[PDB]
C-alpha cells in the first residue's frame, strides 16, 4: 500500500512543540511515577508499547512523559 498517509517510520530526530501547559494530577503524577520506577525514569523502544499504552490510560504526551520525568527527577518532589 502505502500512498495516503507517508511513512510513519522515516527519520528519528523529532520534536513537536515544547512542554505545554501541563496540570498532572495525583493520578498522572503518580501514575507517571509508578511508571518512571516501572521503567526506570526512561523510554525505550521496547517500553513504547507501555509508554504509548500509558498514555491511553493517562492521556499524557510521550514527549512529556519524557521530560515529565527529567521534569520531575533530578531535584524535585521526591517522596519515594
Amino acid at each position: 500500500g502505502s500512498s495516503g498517509s507517508s511513512g510513519s517510520s522515516a527519520e528519528a530526530g523529532g520534536g513537536i512543540r515544547k512542554r505545554h501547559r501541563t496540570k498532572f494530577t495525583a493520578e498522572q503524577k503518580e501514575r507517571m511515577l509508578a511508571l518512571a520506577e516501572r521503567i526506570g525514569w526512561r523510554i525505550q523502544r521496547q517500553d513504547d508499547e507501555v509508554i504509548q499504552r500509558f498514555c491511553q490510560e493517562t492521556g499524557v504526551p510521550r514527549q512529556v512523559l519524557k521530560v515529565w520525568l527529567h521534569n520531575n527527577k533530578h531535584s524535585g518532589p521526591s517522596s519515594g
